[PDB]
C-alpha cells in the first residue's frame, strides 16, 4: 500500500485542546534564558583554552578543521578543498539570517508591520493592506493562507490558538537606533505585552501585541536527509543553515499575504515565542525526549518558524501517533549525544537548570551541555536528529487495516557531495508526502 | 531526465547565429523601461506608467469580482486573494525585476552584507581558493546551486554579446522611495582590474569574470493556465523572490570558495541567450527559452564569476522545427505580439536586438496588454505544447514552492549528470 501521509495524519488526529501538560509553577520564559544567550552558558573554551563568546570559539574550530584538511572533529575530509566547500555552503546558507536566528523582533527582517518594505511600497497604489478584509470567513481563510504557507515554501503548515504561555516573557533585541555592525554588542531585553490596541506595535519600553492576536500559524521547513546523517560534521550544518533563510523567505511572504487580506502578521522565526509548543499544538507533530517536535513526515528532521495574526482561522487538531511511548523506551539521542545533554529519565515538571521553562511535562534536558559541544565539534551538531528512527523515511507500514510505526528500526560527505540532490535539497522519493489538496487544508 | 538531456546534446559552441551587424544592447531599450513604450492608458483613459495603469486596473477587478479582464471570480473575497497572493510574491524583488546592479539584493561584493559581517572572523572570503580544479568546482557550484533553490543549473562561457551595452540603475545614495523616479543608464564595460568594481562612471566587470552559471526555477503549471488572470501573476511573481535568494545564495557560496560572483535577476544580460548557451533550452518562436522539463513554464536567474568551471554543451530537442510549424503561441496571444512569419536577423522594432537569429516579436504590444488584463498575461507560456477555472486552483493541488511531486523526480541530480 502506498504511503498516504493524509491518512496517517487523519488516523492518529486527537480531539481539540492543547496536548501540553502544565502545572501551576509554568510562567512565561524570558527568551535571555536560553544557552544561546545566558551569560552562564553564552562563554565557552574553543580548542586553545581561550573564552569567548561560544560562536566565535567555533570560528576557531572551523578554521582549525579547514587547515587540517577535515569536515569534523577528527573527521579527515577528502582533502583540504573539501573541508572547505562545506564551510563555504555552511556559511552561505546563512544568507538571509541575522546573527544565528533572527531572534530580534521587529528589527531588519522581522518587521511587524509591512509599511515601510520595499514591496509594501511598490503596492502601495493598489491599498492591498490598507482595504478591509473581503474575506471573515474562517474556513476560506484557513484554505487561503494555507495555499500561500506551501507557495512560501512550507512543507508542513498548521494553524493553532494563540496559547500566551509559548510566548517569551521578554525579548532579546537591540534598540532601534543601532545599526547592524554594533547588533552583537547591543542586545538589551525587551518586555512582550498584551495590551488593547489595534495593531502589533513597539513603543520604547515594550512589544505590544493586540489582544485581538487568536491565532499562530506554523510551519514546517524540511532539511535534507542525506546531508543531517553527517552530523555533527560540516554538511548537517550546512541544511540547518540553509533551512534558516528558507524560515525567513517564509515568514515575510506570508506575513504579505497576511495584510494584503487586511489583517496584520507578526513573523518571529527563533524569537518571539518557543516553536516546539507552538508546532505541538497547532499539530505538526509530537514533543520527543531530545525536545524537539517529530512529525510523522520528517521526524525531528524539519525546521520551524511561525506567524502570530488576527486572520479568523479553523485551528488544526493535536496528533497522538505515538511518539511519547516510543521515545519512553528508545533513548538513542541519549546514548549516541556526545555531550550527554539529553537525559535517560523519565518527564518531570521541573526544570533541570535556568535554561528549561519549568511547569510543564516534558524531558528536560541539559542544554548548556549540548551548546558546550557546538565550539568543540565547530557546528550545530544535530547528531540526536540524525540518530532518530523517525528520522529515517522508511518507518511507516500498512498492515491492510491501518498504518503503523515499524518497530524494527528502534532496534561520508565525499559521497554526499557526489550523491543525490534536488531543488532546496528536497527528496522526490518522499516529496509525495506533502501534497495537499483543500480537503486536507480545512475540514 | 538525465538520459535525454545526453541524448540532446550539441556538439560544444554557442548556437545562436549572429552576423556582422550585431551590436550590444542597452537594457533602457526593454518595453518595460524605454520612453516609448512606459506610458499606457488606463481604463479611464488616464495615461501613466504602466504598470502604475495595471493597478488600477487590478483595483477595478477586485471591487467587481473579477480574477482577470471580464473573468468573474467566484465572489470578491476570491478576488481580493489572487492579488494579495501575487503581490506577496514579489517580496524580496525590487521594482520588478532587479534589474539595478549592484544595489539592493544585487551586490557585486559580498562584503557589506550582514552574512559576511557575522562570518567576517572565519575569513573564507579572504581565503584564496583552495580548489582551482574545474571538474570538482562544477560538481560543488551545481550542488549548492540545487540547495539554492535552482531546478535546473548550466555552465556557459560569458558571451559578451548579451550582456547589456548599458545597465539601467540609479545613483548609489538615493534612497528606495526615490528608485522610480530617478533611474540612469550606466555602461557596462570589461577590464583589468582584480574585482568586479563600480565608479561613478562605469559598472566594472573583470576580464577574467570567465563564466556564466545560468538557473532554472520552476513555475506552477496549474497557476501558470490560468493566464492571463491573477493567479499565473502570483507564480511570476513568487518565483523572482526564488530568484533572488538564489542569486544572494550562489553568490555568497562561491565568494566563501575563494572567487568572486555577480548577481544579475533581470538585469546586466539577456537570460534566454545565457540559458540556450549554457544547454538549458532551446531558443523558441515566442521569445522563451524552452526546456525539456518544463517547456517555458520556467524562470531564469543567472550568475557571472571567474570560478574556473566545465561548461555544458548545448541542447537541441527539435524545439526550432516544433516552432516553424506550431504558431499555437502566436494564434493565442492577446495582442498578436508574436510573429507567424520566419526568424530573421532584423528586429521588429527598438526592444529587439538586431543581428541575431531568431523569431522577432514586437514587445511593445506584449506590454500594452498587461495594463487592460491587469496582470502578467503568460497566455503564450499556458499555451506552448512543451508547458504540459482560478477556485479550483485554489481547492487543488499544491505542493513545496509549487513544485508537482508527480514530475520532481526529473530533476533529481547525481554527480554523473552535474560535470
Ligand atoms: O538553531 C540554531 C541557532 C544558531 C546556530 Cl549557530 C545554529 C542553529
Ligand atoms: O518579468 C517581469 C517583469 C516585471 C513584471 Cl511586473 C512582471 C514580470
Ligand atoms: S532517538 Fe528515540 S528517544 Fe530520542 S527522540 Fe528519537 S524516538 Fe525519542
Ligand atoms: S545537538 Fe548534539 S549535543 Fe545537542 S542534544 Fe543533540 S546530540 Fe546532544
Ligand atoms: S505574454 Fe501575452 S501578450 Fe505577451 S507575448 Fe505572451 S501571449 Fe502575447
Ligand atoms: S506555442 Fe508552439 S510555436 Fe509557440 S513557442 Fe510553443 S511550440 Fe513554439
Amino acid at each position: 500500500k502506498e504511503k498516504n501521509a493524509a491518512e496517517i495524519r487523519q488516523q492518529f488526529a486527537m480531539t481539540a485542546g492543547s496536548p501540553i501538560i502544565v502545572n501551576d509553577k509554568l510562567e512565561r520564559y524570558a527568551e535571555v534564558r536560553t544557552a544561546f544567550t545566558h551569560p552562564t552558558s553564552f562563554f565557552k573554551p574553543n580548542y586553545k583554552g581561550e573564552v569567548k563568546p561560544w560562536f566565535l570559539s567555533a570560528y576557531d574550530e572551523k578554521v582549525r578543521q579547514i587547515e587540517n584538511g577535515e569536515n569534523g572533529p577528527k573527521m579527515k575530509a577528502k582533502n583540504v578543498g573539501e573541508a572547505r566547500a562545506g564551510r563555504a555552503l555552511e556559511a552561505a546558507g546563512w544568507t538571509l539570517d541575522i546573527n544565528y536566528g533572527n531572534i530580534y523582533p521587529n528589527r531588519f527582517f522581522m518587521l511587524w508591520s509591512g509599511e515601510t518594505m520595499t514591496n509594501t511600497q511598490l503596492w502601495a497604489p493598489v491599498g492591498l493592506d490598507r482595504r478591509p478584509p473581503d474575506t471573515t470567513d474562517p474556513v476560506e481563510l484557513t484554505n487561503y493562507v494555507k495555499f500561500a504557507a506551501r507557495m512560501a515554501g512550507a512543507d508542513l503548515v498548521g494553524v493553532a490558538r494563540l496559547n500566551r504561555n509559548w510566548v517569551y516573557s521578554e525579548a532579546v533585541t537591540i534598540p532601534a537606533d543601532v545599526p547592524y555592525e554594533q547588533s552583537l554588542h547591543k542586545e538589551i531585553e525587551k518586555p512582550i505585552v498584551f495590551k488593547d490596541v489595534p495593531l502589533p506595535i513597539e513603543t520604547d519600553d515594550e512589544l505590544i501585541i493586540p489582544n485581538t492576536c487568536e491565532n499562530v500559524i506554523v510551519a514546517g521547513i524540511a532539511m535534507n536527509r542525506e546531508m543531517m546523517q553527517t552530523a555533527p560534521n560540516s554538511m548537517a550544518c550546512a541544511t540547518t543553515a540553509f533551512c534558516y533563510s528558507r524560515m525567513c523567505m517564509f515568514d515575510m511572504w506570508l506575513c504579505q499575504f497576511i495584510r494584503y487580506m487586511g489583517y496584520y502578521a507578526i513573523p518571529s522565526c527563533n524569537g518571539v515565542g518557543q516553536s516546539v509548543a507552538f508546532a505541538v499544538e497547532a499539530g505538526l507533530g509530537q514533543a520527543s525526549r531530545m525536545g524537539a517536535c517529530i512529525t510523522p513526515e520528517f521526524g525531528p528532521n524539519v525546521r520551524l518558524t511561525k506567524v502570530f495574526t488576527n486572520m479568523p482561522l479553523v485551528p488544526d487538531k493535536p496528533i497522538d501517533f505515538g511518539v511519547t511511548e516510543f521515545c519512553e523506551t528508545c533513548k538513542k539521542c541519549a546514548r549516541e549525544c556526545p555531550s550527554k545533554a539529553i537525559t535517560e529519565g523519565p518527564r518531570t515538571f521541573e526544570g533541570r537548570s535556568i535554561h528549561n521553562q519549568s511547569g510543564k511535562l516534558q524531558w528536560q534536558n541539559d542544554y548548556n551541555k549540548c551548546l558546550g559541544y557546538w565550539p568543540e565539534s565547530g557546528g550545530y551538531c544535530g547528531v540526536c536528529v540524525a540518530v532518530c528512527p523517525f528520522t529515517k523515511g522508511n518507518i511507516w507500514i500498512h498492515d491492510g487495516v491501518e498504518w503503523l510505526i515499524d518497530n524494527t528500526r528502534f532496534l561520508n560527505i565525499t559521497e554526499v557531495w557526489d550523491g543525490k540532490i534536488n531543488t532546496y535539497g528536497l527528496d522526490a522519493d518522499h516529496f509525495r508526502d506533502t501534497v495537499s489538496f483543500r480537503k486536507d487544508r480545512v475540514k
